[PDB]
């Protein structure tokens, strides 16, 4: 009954060609040509680094990579903290098709095992912090070659930083504005493998260029508005950060990055950045909601609170809401396993206590616990996603894949859902 399947509408613009790389280094090549577009803030440090310097220097961090000898058939790991180089390698990979494997920069070294393990990389980005549990991982995983220092300009305890990486591969007379991203199959080339012990999510480049669709949609993401600020406090190496701050990229934002969430320097962010919209996860909700110092500050350019990842009250989203001064939060629903977001709170038509609407390209439906068969309005059960964001698998475990994703593309999200009659999703339980 397809009355009861309910669809995205059509996104607001076309779905771009290309791959991934190729639609990000052609909008940050734009942004880039207007010099003091800011692209990162870090709010501990306080330094901000502009499109053009971060262009360039992921188009470098590609051309080097590639002459080091990387192709469609490595991988590589990110693992750092959020920084305003974290998305360096990330960027410079994606524009040659080699795939991106964030670590959590908490995992111990089991975990990082556990993930190194399954997603092979060739080579390491790491932070300084992060350098000692690599060298114990690279220990037992020879496939590691290389491992390079992303927040160090120097030469770092005897490894390259990104800067004298790139030094040492780059062709003389390198331009970076004449550097042409690479082409592949985004449908077969991975993008972003990313964990969910935790499986490896495997994600085409088509997934991300979805993405790019909604990031912009200005129902479904933020309408692209000279000097938007965003505030992000969720980790980047988390689909949740990764994804929304790629979109963010897209759009030529401002993303002001915290590591470390502090209420005095979060809220003086907001006021003095003039933030116009902020990231946080369910738990840093009932902070605010215990929060008094919100109205010592002035928010009045804060349009948006984006909430995801995991159960948000309706009460304590109004009470966040109220305290902010604003009509409603901003909420989104995704697993790791759907890239994104695949339900989001249209703008403009926010509705306490839900989850959103199903985003362009996708269909989503509810589902007996029982029957299996799909459910009407208001009715209770499973809910299942379909849409081109859908993983292509976990990683060498297709038995897993099998068990999550069933013959008709349907992924069942393992959580309870219902939908209302102006096509509103409420998140309710989970198995
Ligand atoms: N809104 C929600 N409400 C209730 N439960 C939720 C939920 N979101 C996730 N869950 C639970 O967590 C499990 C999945 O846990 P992973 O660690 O695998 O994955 C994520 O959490 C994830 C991944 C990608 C994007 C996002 C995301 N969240 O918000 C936004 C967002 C918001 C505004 C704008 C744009 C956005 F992308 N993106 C979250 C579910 O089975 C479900 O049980």
């Amino acid at each position: 009954d397809a009355k009861n399947i309910k669809k995205g509408p059509a996104p607001f613009y076309p779905l771009e060609d290309g791959t991934a790389g190729e639609q990000l280094h052609k909008a940050m090549k734009r942004y880039a040509l207007v010099p003091g577009t800011i692209a990162f803030t870090d709010a501990h440090i306080e330094v901000n680094i502009t499109y053009a310097e971060y262009f360039e220097m992921s188009v470098r961090l590609a051309e080097a990579m590639k002459r080091y000898g990387l192709n469609t058939n490595h991988r590589i790991v990110v693992c750092s903290e959020n920084s305003l180089q974290f998305f360096m390698p990330v960027l410079g990979a994606l524009f040659i098709g080699v795939a991106v494997a964030p670590a959590n920069d908490i995992y111990n070294e089991r975990e990082l095992l556990n993930s190194m393990n399954i997603s092979q990389p060739t080579v390491v980005f790491v932070s300084k912090k992060g350098l000692q549990k690599i060298l114990n991982v690279q220990k037992k995983l020879p496939i590691i070659q290389k491992i390079i220092i992303m927040d160090s300009k120097t030469d770092y305890q005897g490894f390259q930083s990104m800067y004298t990486f790139v030094t040492s591969h780059l062709p003389p007379g390198f331009n970076e504005y004449d550097f042409v991203p690479e082409s592949f199959d985004r449908d077969k080339t991975i993008a972003l493998i990313m964990n969910s012990l935790p499986k490896g999510v495997a994600l085409p480049h088509r997934t991300a260029c979805v993405r790019f669709s909604h990031a912009r949609d200005p129902i479904f993401g933020n309408q692209i508005i000279p000097d938007t600020a965003i505030l992000s406090v969720v980790p980047f190496h988390h689909g949740f950060g990764m994804f929304t701050t790629l979109g963010y990229l897209i759009c030529g934002f401002r993303v002001v990055l915290m590591y470390r969430f502090e209420e005095e320097l979060f809220l003086r962010s907001l006021q003095d950045y003039k933030i116009q919209s902020a990231l946080l996860v369910p738990t840093l909700f009932s902070f605010f909601a215990k929060s008094t110092l919100i109205d010592k500050y002035d928010l009045s350019n804060l349009h948006e609170i984006a909430s995801g990842g995991a159960p948000l009250s309706k009460e304590v989203g109004e009470a966040v809401a109220k305290r902010f001064h604003l009509p409603g939060i901003r909420q989104g629903y995704g697993l790791t396993e759907t890239t994104s977001a695949i339900l989001i709170t249209p703008e403009g038509d926010d509705k306490p206590g839900a989850v959103g609407k199903v985003v362009p390209f996708f269909e989503a439906k509810v589902v007996d616990l029982d029957t299996g068969k799909t459910l009407g309005v208001n009715q209770r059960g499973e809910l299942c996603v379909r849409g081109p964001m859908i993983m292509s698998g976990y990683v060498n475990n297709p038995e897993a894949t099998n068990a999550l994703i069933d013959k008709d593309g349907w992924l069942h999200s393992g959580d309870i859902a219902y939908w209302d009659e102006d096509e509103h999703f409420f998140i309710v339980d989970r198995l």
